[PDB]
């Protein structure tokens, strides 16, 4: 599924990403922007052999099984498959234990380049939530 700017913002409010761990909603919209443009079924594989998943591009070395990263660790307990569900349940369940693990959302490298200290909220503005 590739979601709407807007719709995203609402699922991602209902799932209580909005502030989570400090983190204001806009954030979060601006992170699945640039490491999927809010598509749910994206999938890039990296240099090391690991892949990453979904709208947030959860990496299969430390949070996913992919049945492929020999040596890797399922932080969040799942198949990496699960994250590339219409369903964002488990892509923001994963998240929410990746940013609490103490780099915050800098574990995103299209977040710290690309939204970290910009107007984030202008990511959300105009949506109904
Ligand atoms: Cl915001
Ligand atoms: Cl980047």
């Amino acid at each position: 599924k590739v979601f709407g700017r807007c719709e995203l913002a609402a699922a991602m409010k209902r799932h209580g990403l909005d502030n989570y761990r400090g983190y204001s909603l806009g954030n979060w919209v601006c992170a699945a922007k640039f490491e999927s443009n809010f598509n749910t079924q994206a999938t890039n594989r990296n240099t090391d052999g690991s892949t990453d998943y979904g709208i947030l591009q959860i990496n299969s070395r430390w949070w996913c099984n992919d049945g492929r990263t020999p040596g890797s660790r399922n932080l969040c307990n799942i198949p990496c498959s699960a994250l590339l569900s219409s369903d964002i349940t488990a892509s923001v369940n994963c998240a929410k234990k990746i940013v609490s693990d103490g780099n915050g959302m800098n574990a995103w490298v299209a977040w710290r380049n690309r939204c970290k200290g910009t107007d984030v909220q202008a990511w959300i503005r105009g949506c109904r939530l």
